[PDB]
């Protein structure tokens, strides 16, 4: 099943955004699942980037988002914000923790 990085880029996600970096995490195991995060910085406006966490949200598959942050990137009037958001997939764990 391809990643959350091919989603995005198959359905066409992030229209108006500025991607600043993407940074696939190494996978972390847990007792129930495996946990695959990615880590993401993009440039927008608020309705642009608004639109695209609603584009991840409806994606036919388990994703969680965490470490949401929104900083404007300059005090200039309106100007365009910065979100970081860390966003996983998930796999199941037959094999335990050794």
């Amino acid at each position: 099943v391809p990643g959350l990085l091919e989603d995005i880029t198959r359905t066409g996600l992030g229209s108006g955004l500025e991607f600043e970096e993407i940074k696939l995490l190494p996978e972390v195991a847990q007792q129930f699942y495996i946990e695959l995060p990615i880590q993401i910085s993009v440039v927008g406006g608020y309705h642009d980037l608004a639109t695209f966490v609603s584009g991840v949200s409806s994606l036919p598959r388990i994703v969680t988002l965490h470490d949401f942050e929104i900083k404007p990137v300059a005090p200039g009037s309106t100007s365009k914000l910065r979100m970081s958001i860390l966003a996983k997939t998930y796999r199941y764990n037959d094999k335990g923790l050794k």
